[PDB]
């Protein structure tokens, strides 16, 4: 796996970003994590949804550098969203959310599961610490 640069256009939700990648504007979905949603009329603003969204937003907006890292499987989902691990100043946004109890590890689709065990370890720790959704 390798990292490539991207530029923030817009943070949309806890787990969805609009980036400029290879000169094109693109929506990215964070791989392997589910954050509570702010969107949807069919749900509403779920609990911690707003918190997860502010966390993702500040972490990507305050970064000097953003990088995207595709996994080994498909790189877009059926909605045309890029599927990637996102890094802000070298720190993985997907892991940060999980480590804070602001996201669960998603149902996983091989072969797009390279950082699966890393994330599940951060998730067991946030659980252990009873943070946010594990409160």
């Amino acid at each position: 796996l390798h990292k490539e640069p991207a530029t923030l256009i817009k943070a949309i939700d806890g787990d969805t970003l609009k980036l400029m990648y290879k000169g094109q504007p693109m929506t990215f979905r964070l791989l392997l994590v589910d954050t509570p949603e702010t969107k949807h009329p069919k749900k509403g603003v779920e609990k911690y949804g707003p918190e997860a969204s502010a966390f993702t937003k500040k972490m990507v907006e305050n970064a000097k550098k953003l990088e995207v890292e595709f996994d080994k499987g498909q790189r877009t989902d059926k909605y045309g969203r890029g599927l990637a691990y996102i890094y802000a100043d070298g720190k993985m946004v997907n892991e940060a959310l999980v480590r804070q109890g602001l996201a669960k590890v998603a149902y996983v689709y091989k072969p797009n599961n390279t950082h699966e065990q890393h994330l599940r370890k951060s998730e067991a720790q946030a659980k252990k610490e009873k943070l946010n959704i594990w409160s």
